[PDB]
C-alpha cells in the first residue's frame, strides 16, 4: 500500500513514533518518503546479498529473516515479509528497536543524507493530527 503524507503521519503518531527517542514525527515521515516512497511493498537487494523491506526499508542481515540471507540475525524476531503489510505495526515495532540501538536514525542512510538537519517539520505541514 502507498500512503499519503498525512495519512502516514497519523498512523505513525498513533503507533508512538511521534518524538520517540527524541526524533520528532517529521523525521520518520521524511525517512519514509526517501527510503520507500511511502510504499509498504518496497524491496531492494543489496550487494552483500541482504534485502531491505517496507516503508522504512529494514535490512535482513540484522533485523528480520528472509530465509535467504546467510549469517543473518533476526533481532526484531519476525519474517521480513511481515514488514510489507499495510498495517505498519511490525515496521514500527522494529524501527523502535533499531533507533534505540545506539546510532539513532543514522541507521537509515536516506535520513542521514536527505532528512538530517533540514526543515523536517515541513513533512507534517498541513495535516490533522
Amino acid at each position: 500500500k502507498v500512503f499519503g503524507r498525512c495519512e502516514l503521519a497519523a498512523a505513525m503518531k498513533r503507533h508512538g513514533l511521534d518524538n520517540y527517542r527524541g526524533y520528532s514525527l517529521g523525521n520518520w515521515v521524511c525517512a519514509a518518503k526517501f527510503e520507500s516512497n511511502f510504499n509498504t511493498q518496497a524491496t531492494n537487494r543489496n550487494t552483500d546479498g541482504s534485502t531491505d523491506y517496507g516503508i522504512l526499508q529494514i535490512n535482513s542481515r540484522w533485523w528480520c529473516n528472509d530465509g535467504r540471507t546467510p549469517g543473518s540475525r533476526n533481532l526484531c524476531n519476525i519474517p521480513c515479509s511481515a514488514l510489507l503489510s499495510s498495517d505498519i505495526t511490525a515496521s514500527v515495532n522494529c524501527a523502535k528497536k533499531i533507533v534505540s540501538d545506539g546510532n539513532g536514525m543514522n541507521a537509515w542512510v536516506a535520513w542521514r543524507n536527505r532528512c538530517k538537519g533540514t526543515d523536517v517539520q515541513a513533512w507534517i505541514r498541513g495535516c490533522r493530527l
